[PDB]
Order: C-alpha cells, then sequence, then structure tokens
C-alpha cells in the first residue's frame, strides 16, 4: 500500500459519492480497494455486397459479433487473468538472470538506452489520427504531466492508473502512458528488436518480410521448427521476470535511470487497474506479477522475455540444464556463461521473435521435449498436456507465425516470391467488419477500399480476394482516399493506404525494395503477378470451383453497378 496507496486515495476521493467496499467482488488472486458507478458489431455494406457467398460462412458469421460490453470483459478475465504463476526453482532463477544479463548487454552493444520526448509522443499521436490529439494541443496537459514526472522522481505515484470532467481522467490516463514512452519508449523507437539489432526480433521488417525470414532460418542446419503457443503470455510473466527486464535501466543515464526506475518499480512491478463489471461499476484492484497489456513497452519486454525464454529451453535441449541444476540454489555460472558467449548470439539467429508469438529451429529435436525450464519458467504451453513433447515442422511454409503462414511462389518469368496467408475466412470475415456506428456510405466504402488495397499487397496471390478486391476498388471513387486502418497489427507498414496505382505499389515492395528479390525487373502487369497453386488456394479456405463462386464471379459487375450508383455521380474505374 506504500506504494499504490496515493492513486488508492484519489480515485476514492474523486468517487466518494458512490463508494463503497462491495463483499461480494470476484477477485482472489488481485487485490481488491472498492468500486464506483459509471455508464453485436457494425457491418461493411459495400464489402458485404460484393462477397455475397461469404454470407453463408460461419467463420464470416462469427466475426460479426463483438463483446466490448462489461459483460464480455468480466467472461475471460478471471479464466486467464485471475490466476497465480507459482515461483520458478532457484536454478531457473539464476539462470534466466544470467542469460538476461547476458541478452540486454548483446540488445545494448551499439545503441544507447535514451528519453522520448513530448515532441516525439505529439509527432506520433497526430499522424496516427488520420480526441488525444486535442489533450496534445492543451498545454494544461503537458503541465500535469511535468507535475506527476515530479512525484516519480520523489518516488511516489499519485494518477498513473491503469485501464483494462471526462477530459479531467483521460488527460491522466494519456499523462501516464506518455511518461511510460518517456522512459522506455526507446525500445521501440530506436527499434532494439530490429533483426539486424535483436538478431532474433522482427521489429520493423513487416509482414511482406516475415515469410524470407522464416525461408532463412529454414537453411539453417538443424532440427526440425517449433512454434509453440503460450497459454495467456502477459498473465504468466513472473516477478522475476520483471526483475530481470528492469535491467536494462543499468545502461541509462542517471537522470533517464531515474524515471525509468519509477515506471517499472510503480507501474509494472505494481499496478493499480481500473475494470468495468455489470452488477455497471468500475473496480479498483491491483497486483505485482503481471504485464499490463495496454501499457507501453510491453511488446519490446515481451519479446526480450521471450527470446531469453527460448535461449534457456535451447540450453536445456542441448544438455546445458538439467533438472538438477534448476533445483539447486548454488548453481555455478560457467558452463551457462561459457555456451553464452561461444554460442549465444548463432543460437538467437535460429529464432523469429515476435513478443510471445515465437519460431525456433534448435541444432537436434531434443528440444521438442525439454519441457522442464520452460514449464518452471511459467510460459506453460497452449491446448496440450504439459510434459507431451512438441510438434515441430520440417517445411518452414507449415510454420504459423503471427496469425500467418507463408507461400513460396514461382512467378512466370523464373523469379520467386515468399508470400503471407491465413485462412481467406478470416481475412474477408475483417474486411466486413466497420468500427463503430455512424459511419456514412463514403466512410464505409473508404474502409472498404482500404482492405480491397491491403489484400492487392498482401494477398494478391488468392484468387477470391483479388477478384474481390478489384470489384470493391470499382465501385469506389478512384480520388477517395482509403482512410481508417485496416489493422493494429505491428507487422502493418500501410502501404495500402494511398491512391497510387497498387501495381507500381506492389512494383515497390515485392521488387524494388525487396532484399531478397535480386532481379529487379519490373513487373509492367498484374497478368505477371502469380496466384498461389489452385489446390492450395483451396487449401487456404478459396471457393474458386463452387458454382456459387462462378455464379458471383459472373454476376459481379452488376453488384459493382449497383454500388456506384448508391454511393452517387462520381469519377469511377474499372478494374475488370
Ligand atoms: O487504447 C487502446 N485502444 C485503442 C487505441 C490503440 C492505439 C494504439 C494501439 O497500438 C492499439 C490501440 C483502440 O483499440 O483503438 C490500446 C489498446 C491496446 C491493447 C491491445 C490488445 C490487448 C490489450 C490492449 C494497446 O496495445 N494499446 C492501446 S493504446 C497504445 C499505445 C501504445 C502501445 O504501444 C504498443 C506498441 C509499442 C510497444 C508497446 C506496445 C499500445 C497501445
Ligand atoms: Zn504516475
Ligand atoms: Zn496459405
Amino acid at each position: 500500500m506504500d506504494v499504490i496507496g496515493e492513486r488508492i486515495k484519489r480515485i476514492k476521493e474523486e468517487h466518494n459519492s458512490t463508494w463503497h467496499y462491495d463483499d461480494e467482488n470476484p477477485y482472489k488472486t488481485w487485490a481488491y480497494h472498492g468500486s464506483y458507478e459509471v455508464k453485436s458489431s457494425m457491418i461493411n455494406g459495400v464489402v458485404k455486397l460484393l462477397t455475397k457467398p461469404w454470407d453463408v460462412v460461419p467463420m464470416v458469421t462469427q466475426m460479426a459479433m463483438t463483446d466490448t460490453t462489461p459483460f464480455g470483459q468480466q467472461r475471460v478475465f478471471k479464466e486467464k487473468v485471475d490466476t497465480r504463476t507459482p515461483r520458478p526453482l532457484p536454478g531457473t532463477r539464476k539462470v534466466m538472470e544470467i542469460t538476461a544479463e547476458w541478452l540486454w548487454r548483446t540488445l545494448g552493444r551499439n545503441k544507447r538506452p535514451r528519453l522520448c520526448t513530448r515532441e516525439e509522443f505529439t509527432k506520433k499521436v497526430r499522424t496516427n489520427a488520420a480526441s488525444a490529439k486535442a489533450a496534445v494541443e492543451d498545454e494544461e496537459f503537458w503541465k500535469l504531466v511535468d507535475r506527476e514526472r515530479e512525484l516519480h522522481k520523489l518516488g511516489k505515484c499519485g494518477s498513473c492508473v491503469y485501464n483494462m470532467g471526462s477530459r479531467a481522467i483521460w488527460y491522466m490516463w494519456l499523462g501516464v502512458r506518455y511518461l511510460e514512452f518517456e522512459a522506455l519508449g526507446f525500445l521501440n523507437e530506436d527499434h532494439w528488436f530490429s533483426r539486424e539489432n535483436s538478431y532474433s526480433g522482427v521489429e520493423g521488417e513487416g509482414l511482406h518480410k516475415l515469410g524470407y525470414i522464416l525461408r532463412d532460418i529454414s537453411k539453417i542446419p538443424g532440427g526440425a521448427m517449433y512454434a509453440d503457443d503460450t497459454a495467456g503470455w502477459d498473465t504468466r510473466i513472473t516477478e522475476d521476470d520483471l526483475h530481470n527486464e528492469e535491467k536494462i535501466i543499468q545502461q541509462m543515464d542517471p537522470e533517464h535511470r531515474q524515471l525509468a526506475n519509477a515506471i517499472f518499480k510503480l507501474t509494472y512491478q505494481n499496478k493499480v487497474v481500473k475494470v468495468q463489471r455489470p452488477t455497471t461499476v468500475m473496480d479498483i484492484i491491483s497486483r505485482k506479477d503481471q504485464r499490463g497489456s495496454g501499457q507501453v513497452g510491453t511488446y519490446g519486454l515481451n519479446t526480450f522475455t521471450n527470446m531469453e525464454a527460448q535461449l534457456v529451453r535451447q540450453m536445456e535441449g542441448e544438455g546445458v540444464l538439467t533438472k538438477a541444476d534448476l533445483e539447486n540454489p548454488h548453481l555455478l555460472e560457467k558452463k551457462i556463461t561459457q555456451w553464452l558467449e561461444t554460442k549465444g548470439v548463432e543460437r538467437l539467429k535460429r529464432m523469429a521473435i515476435s513478443g510471445d508469438d515465437c519460431v525456433v529451429k534448435p541444432i537436434d529435436d531434443r528440444f521438442a521435449n525439454a519441457l522442464l525450464a520452460l514449464n518452471d519458467m511459467g510460459k506453460v504451453r497452449k491446448d496440450i498436456p504439459q510434459w507431451q513433447p512438441s510438434k515441430g515442422w520440417h517445411d518452414w511454409q507449415q510454420v504459423p507465425f503471427c496469425s500467418h503462414h507463408f507461400h513460396e511462389l514461382i512467378m512466370k518469368d523464373g523469379r520467386k516470391l515468399v508470400v503471407p496467408c491465413r485462412p481467406q475466412d478470416e481475412l474477408i470475415g475483417r474486411a466486413r467488419i466497420s468500427q463503430g456506428a455512424g459511419w456514412s456510405l463514403r466512410e464505409t466504402a473508404c474502409l472498404g477500399k482500404a482492405y480491397a488495397q491491403m489484400w492487392s499487397l498482401m494477398y494478391f496471390h488468392r484468387r477470391d480476394l483479388r477478384l474481390a478486391s478489384n470489384a470493391i476498388c470499382s465501385a469506389v471513387p478512384v480520388h477517395w482516399v482509403p482512410t481508417s486502418r485496416t489493422t493494429w497489427s505491428i507487422h502493418a507498414h500501410h502501404q495500402w493506404m494511398t491512391t497510387e496505382d497498387m501495381l507500381t505499389v506492389w512494383n515497390r515492395v515485392w521488387i524494388e525494395e525487396n532484399p531478397w528479390m535480386e532481379d529487379k525487373t519490373p513487373v509492367t502487369t498484374w497478368e505477371n503477378v502469380p496466384y498461389l497453386g489452385k489446390r492450395e488456394d483451396q487449401w487456404c479456405g478459396s471457393l474458386i470451383g463452387l458454382t456459387s463462386r462462378a455464379t458471383w464471379a459472373q454476376n459481379i459487375p452488376t453488384a459493382i453497378q449497383q454500388v456506384r450508383s448508391l454511393i452517387g455521380n462520381e469519377e469511377f474505374l474499372d478494374y475488370m
């Protein structure tokens, strides 16, 4: 309470109207403080019309239901988030500590930690929105930020709360996120987890490059390629991991260390969380041993903790760590350090890690059964008995990573592409969703265009998607700019948010600026841009071959014209 008490007192005093201690609260692993009272999805008509066959598809239908109400916020909360991860064994705790140290040193070999700024935060906020904008322009916002910073320098914290008249707390939230960005932003802003700096990371590489990266790993001699899912990663982050993560502060300057120390000790290793629940109230809870997913640095810190954990699993697999070692309070460091120094970077290059998502090609398949450390650390795998060996892949094109798998294509001119793919229903289902309500047909059309153009660059190889994309582009006016973002994914670089010729953009991404494309001959026509094989298009969810799809394909200009006539008397272009 000596840390969180000051934040507890302010929310108490602010909402003392309806403040109380409800003894029928469902919080067993979280510490509960109090509560107070406070106040399906919409469909993209343009995309829907132009994808009629997928009206009668379960996965598309399922994606047309969002559970953003407080009913759903508690539904999945207690299952994973209200649980305790047992403390790792002394040996495991030492190994992690050594590895973390070694890893932090390796990452900061060239780069240097530094504070991010008001100007950077401002620049990002503006470009993103293209309400927080209003707060950034407000000078009194930044004055409040300074106030809290002085508290943070003093080791205290007053207003930094986390969420799972209104502008007051809205400023407090945004201000709290800036202070994080200030202290820990550099990890993201200076690209510490770029593949060049991290070896295993893929920050700033982009979806289009991920397939090429995995193919490169497959060339590395060793065992199979393992991509194990962790059950609720952010919930499995221990107190120990947080102690390992903060070791980064050792490379910071005094004034920067100072601020980062506060962020770690006061908002990560302790956290006062707001969570909404029907009875409609807001419960105030706190704990020390999990990740605040909405916070800044999360991706960076997950990537780090995962990199470490996999190196440790690799060590176990290689027979460096035994059961006895993990149990040992007085485990010797020599063999670990030796391993890290001689083989560490090599073993990092065998991995592609983005947050809790990982792919690993160990030197052999002992890794598959090396599960002592992995389970002991807390990173228990999803939907598989704790001690059952992992299922690896012998073809990199089967390996799942960042919600995708990847295909190697052969173009008509002999050159080879490597493209991202996933079930066609997931892509179409997502496209048919529009965000929120009160959207005009123009705004609805431009989102459809955004999605249509994303498919042109990333999923062009899917026959149905290319057809649907050309249909949407035909039905939507030419000079209308794609507005709202198609995804929040960190791997999306948003090359489709443009009114430039998509074949020109395609050429830029896949030929021109593609390090793996040696011959830079321009592809002059979409006829030269390849698809997957028919059978693999079908295996990944295509409806090519079905009558209904042939009907849809045959009757598509009629539907385009209907959308055109409802949009109005504008300038359209045909892409059929
Ligand atoms: O406030 C948020 N939601 C808004 C805004 C937003 C902004 C940025 C972002 O991406 C995602 C969402 C929305 O959904 O539109 C939000 C949500 C989430 C979130 C996502 C999945 C699960 C739980 C939380 C979220 O992750 N975030 C927000 S605002 C926000 C700001 C920065 C941020 O940094 C990332 C990248 C750099 C390293 C640290 C992590 C993350 C972040
Ligand atoms: Zn604070
Ligand atoms: Zn596929």
